[PDB]
């Protein structure tokens, strides 16, 4: 069972709008909203959304596998070897947020300070001592962006696996000689950096010029979670405030996906007239180019919604009914909706490009969707005894049996996958976890979990104290 | 008769290799090589070439008209008005080297110091006094590259005309209101800058993603000058030194064009066996990315000439027979051919990207091909009396009748086209002329003119003296 | 009683080296080391130091007042009005870590997310509603470094006060007209930005070209804390590992200050022979240019310790006894001492330039000295009932009397000074507090507090859990 | 006899204002204005000046020798060896416009294309073949500004000589080992780059913080050319147009120098009342920070001329009598004087910082003062037979005795000095010559030569023709 299986199972449930019944849904950790900083929902006047992996949650592992297959096919078409066609996506390998080291060709899981938690070269997991040869301080400088690329989006899951497949393939194929920074094929030398760049370019190509969008929209039932509670929640938001869409996607793709998401024989609730998806938004903006959107942005354009093309010129007119915007900036949204940053709850999955930047640059309130949480929670609670044991062992130090710490850390981590939990390795939190705590005011497996809280709800987190204050 | 008609007429002539006969060809100014700095041909050990508009001279106005049509069609496809489809390319308007002012939407012909010689807004030629409102010092800062774009390649001729067509169209169409920096269409404002960017992007699109290459290669006889003397000259070069190709074009396009250029029922001379185009080069490099090529370049790759794809990896091996390179840098060429810069004569049409940069960055010797010269010479000699008269009038000043200077300047210029000579307006030299004198050691309407000089020839220019030395 | 009075009082105490007695010193919160992340002291092989406000703690408010006076005198000498000479430093105004807004001339205390906690224009504290006119979202973008300057060093305390004095003076002097971004004096307009730049330049001038160093070294007893336990602790460090100095100061100043710090009629303990300060260090590096030191650094030079001048050339030789280095980089230290980053405990006061950068760029362990903590602890414990009351009030919300929250927040804050605690305003933590927690592994009012812990000590912090893990 | 001896000799001559007599002064090449582009003096409405080496011509070799001595003393004070004190400035070595190669420690004289004309390592002149080892193509990339520094100001003459002295000293002193990129002194390595940087910093120090200004103003008769015709010419300029000063120097230095330049017992002509120097200018601007002045500039300030300090604030008021400006931009001058660029003749010695930039960025007309011309003309005419012979030899080629070309080139060049003419080596023009021709509309040994032409004069240069036009 994947995380999207959980989401789709919860999606198939009709709501019961009884206040006591919605409150009781928050028994299950799966339906909760989690709180890093306090947020009085009564002060939120605008709810903003990203589309991909937020409103449109792509089913796993099917969508990752499609991306993988198309990326492989593109690499083969530009001259990579035919053996790539025998690879098959394996959802049990990648965890999101890994760092590809382009110098040595390793995937690294790191903490918020760049300390190594896991190091794999292809499919070989390198133990601590062997790691010191390449990482003498078991540390990387993660802002050396020429060397390290952080794979922190769900769209990066197929390339996370593909990088490891490629390193493994070239290492074990006798045509190539393994060197410390790449592979030698006679008078050709393929550095891990060049290989990585080829992969990154191919993933981009598949999204922008290849068939990924076309294949997705041909079979939306296969590729996209659909939930009758989406229209209901968005309708309740629009009763208390304004609702907006700000997506990097183009209008044509957005319209196909959103039409599908709202394709039920009813509107917000069963028995109600169906309403077009656009009627749920006070403001619709596509081609947003986030993160640049949260600084200078690009010029504000208007979409000709009959053709899907942009009208010629910068749009200088007012917010009007039926208009669709393209480009612009986060200030556009504030100005057109008459909002200040703290009046906005922005709902998205991109912990950097959206959540971090909207928070740091604009002081927006933030809700982070983490699709994997649906499955990470099941593992966390199910294997709570292992972590409890780890926490007991860490305590038990009067000042060997640190290999029991390593064993239990290994067994815990393997329950999540080969690269472990998104949030930790044993007792050490990942960079991704630290970024979630720092920049996501609220988070959950789905934003639909807001359905289970009233709009006057006060989401509370404990006041933080420094060590000398404690 | 276009400049390419002249080139093709001279192309149809079989050579007579009699030394006296080849020397007598240099009667006609049309067959001469012109000299800005002295060059002892005996010291040249390597001859290097660009392909486009150098080896492969595209026929005019047919190729410009094709580019124009495809660019228009692309703009219409992205949402420009259908009326664009009624435009038709007019070769009598554009002269190469004009500056588009993106603030005010004017085409400007300027001297080497940025002084205005000609200013047109659409198809309205603005007289001197009216020019002062927008250009108070009749001057532009040409290195303000955010505002001014210099249209100095032959590929820029269609967009030169298209910019003027667009300014004219929007000015005279009652749907739009003319403003000083663009056009208002209700709540849309299209700046001249945005319009220019759309045009530039569309020209790029047509070359890289559209059908321009496909349409060219479907009818090479229509679009490309072919000359049996090309193989002959290149064969003579290879007897005295090394020959190389360094082109921005890709291998597949290069191979189609070059195959056509050498498709005769013979090799260098009639009666000789035909030889493949690649046999004429000691070194073949495609995807050169000039001008970057003359600094750091890009990594050296090898072309798989069976597939037209790049082999995977950086190429680390030696110069070998049959290899085709991709990317690299000008140092690659020097190293692989064992040459120093002054041993190289580099032959090309791009007065900036190639000739200027190879000279300034590497000290290569330079030969500039200027296709328009074939027709500019006919006008210069034919209307020599007008210039003579202008030169007499300038002299005749004891220290009105400056309007006779303006009249004669106008009539002279109109013989060349609406934007005048590539090289001057009346007695004032253009920026393009100044750049040719400064960076092209030799220049001519075609590099084939080298056929008429022996390889021991000493091309001589007079020693330059400062005014106080004279 | 200032924070340096506390430090000097604790400095006058002779140590009792009895293990039970040193352990009992850590009763008092004042003598503790506080722990943000666990640190096994047994793994530290190198102890590194900054000098200023770390080894050499300047007495307060005397040193701030000297800096203030000299800065004022410099501004007057370059043409500011004579009335500046009537200002007198007031230690009750500035708190460290404030942000000067150069657009509107305000001092701001902000949280880690840029939310406004306190806003003063000159000496006028602006209440919440009035703050919205200039800060509509009660938020600033703190990385807009062209607009906002963060005053986070102890050397910035005099200019913090001077900025407020200047804004107040120009506002209330009838020669000038107050505008929203500065002051008008007829045909002169002095923006807050220009004024700020003048102040910043004058503070720099006083440190680098003026008399601050000379006046300090003429009366070290007045200006610098001296503690017989310093040599003792450094001697114990050198028994278990290596000790180094890396200071931005020059050799001549360093030697004067360090000579004073070790000028007792004994060495590490009473009865022992006095030893020169240099004998306490395995490596001495001056002119470090931190933070650049933690990236590329500058070339490694050697100090001629007889003249205080640099020897000519880059130093290419080995670590040798008696050598003093200048410039270099953090890698120099690692290489010369044979250390990896995690083997180093770097001890300093500069929460950005040293502690943050050594941690992020190199993975060094960090100990932050916070001189004000000595007094902030006395206030925190003494007025613990007020905070307790605030914490109770925050709890008491069933979901007015938020003005009791504002009242109690005000009274709590005023016990620290006019700009409140370095660490918080009421229940909200400051940016400075957040940076301390994030980047300082350990912190204390003085590094001398390490004297009270054995070198095998395991400093422990609780494992952090995400909200969904709790 | 130095060039300043010539200038001072011509300075001692009283004018005879008889029109026939002033015209006859232009017999002598020494009193002419030379013309690169035509300039109708009748259209010039504003005359602008730099001060140093333009109005205030420093006497040679005395001023160079003072700069040299103070620069040496500064290097010794920061730790260079005492032997530097035995160096003595030698005016027969340096020619202006040489390039210091910081990689190999050579002084190079180059043409406009970076071709090597002369190469000296210390005082060893390297012949052609030996030059190829370090310069394989006898070429440098002169815009590699990290490697090459062009010594093109008269203030650079002392450091030109000092660089050669230092290279010579370290090469021949047995304490140091000569390496290809610097010198080894045990465990110290002094690169030519570091040495160059020390020299450059010391020259800057001497001008900005040392005693050069103080020593100059203590003995102005020794150090500065004074000419009673200066006030006369400036008075005639002010009758036909506006006059301005735009200098990088500060007000205090400017006032000392300018007071001296106008200290005669009369005003413009003998018998007239003396008038203060400021009365000769419609606009006085100091601290100009050229070349930045010709782009964005700095904020406009006003000088308090009683104190020599800046008034506080940006100056927002109008041009008024008696005001002195500081900073600003070239637009300030245009706006305040109501001028367009082509109405301005800007008179200066800095062929880059002023003449090039005012021309390229603003389209100002330009007059370049070249103090050395006064002596270069005497050599050019005196040894005209040698150049004539060189020109004959170059001609005499039917297509050995190229060593006669080298011999005659050597003997010609040696008449100017060890590094030859500022303008050429034999038949090859220098970079400096090419820049003069390209950017100086007019040039002369002194701007005082304008006294010999009426203000209606039409300065004429021949129309330039391309080779194909000839």
């Amino acid at each position: 069972t994947s995380w999207s299986d959980r989401l789709q199972n919860a999606a198939d449930m009709p709501a019961n709008m009884d206040k006591h019944a919605l409150k009781k849904y928050r028994r299950e950790a799966y339906h909760r909203v989690f709180v890093n900083r306090s947020l009085a929902m009564e002060k939120i006047k605008c709810f903003g959304f990203d589309m991909d992996y937020t409103l449109a949650v792509y089913k796993s592992p099917e969508y990752e596998s499609l991306g993988f297959e198309l990326t492989v096919e593109r690499l083969v078409s530009i001259g990579y070897p035919q053996e790539l066609l025998s690879f098959a996506y394996d959802s049990t390998f990648p965890t999101r947020g890994l760092v590809f080291d382009t110098l040595y060709g390793n995937l690294l899981k790191v903490d918020a300070y760049g300390n190594l938690l896991v190091c794999a070269h292809g499919f070989n997991f390198i133990r601590g001592p062997e790691t010191r040869e390449q990482y003498p301080n078991k540390f990387i400088q993660r802002d050396d962006t020429e060397r390290f690329y952080i794979l922190n989006t769900l769209f990066n899951l197929p390339e996370t696996y593909l990088l490891a497949c490629l390193v493994d393939f070239f290492t074990n194929c006798p045509r190539y000689t393994s060197c410390e920074t790449g592979f030698k094929d006679g008078d050709l030398f393929m550095s891990y950096r060049s290989m990585f760049q080829d992969v990154r370019d191919a993933v981009d190509w598949v999204h922008y010029k290849g068939s990924l969008k076309e294949k997705t929209v041909e079979n939306l039932e296969k590729y996209v979670v659909k939930d009758g509670k989406l229209p209901l929640l968005l309708s309740w938001m629009k009763e208390v405030g304004k609702v907006f869409l700000a997506t990097n996607s183009d209008y044509k793709y957005t319209d196909k996906i959103m039409t599908y998401l709202f394709d039920f024989p009813h509107g917000p609730k069963p028995g109600s007239s169906h309403r077009p998806w656009q009627s749920y938004f006070d403001l619709i903006l596509v081609d947003a180019r986030k993160p640049l959107f949260f600084g200078e942005g690009t010029v504000l354009r208007q979409v000709d919604t009959k053709t899907g093309k942009l009208k010629i010129g910068t749009y200088t007119g007012p917010l009007q009914h039926g208009i669709v915007y393209s480009g612009g900036s986060s200030d556009t949204i504030c100005d057109l909706l008459g909002a200040k940053g703290k009046d906005i709850l922005y709902i998205g999955d991109h912990i950097f490009g959206d959540i971090l930047k909207s928070k740091k640059r604009q002081g927006w309130r933030t809700f982070l969707v983490i699709p994997e949480l649906a499955q990470e929670l099941h593992v966390w609670t199910d294997k709570s005894s292992l972590f409890e044991e780890l926490q007991s062992l860490d305590i038990f130090l009067a000042e060997s049996i640190q290999r029991r710490i390593k064993k239990v850390t290994h067994d815990m981590d393997m329950c999540y996958g080969m690269m472990g939990s998104l949030f930790r390795s044993g007792s050490r939190q990942t960079l991704f976890a630290s970024q979630v705590m720092r920049y996501a005011d609220l988070y959950a497996a789905s934003f639909i979990n807001l359905l289970y809280y009233p709009f006057s709800y006060l989401f509370r987190a404990a006041h933080v104290l420094m060590p000398h204050e404690s």
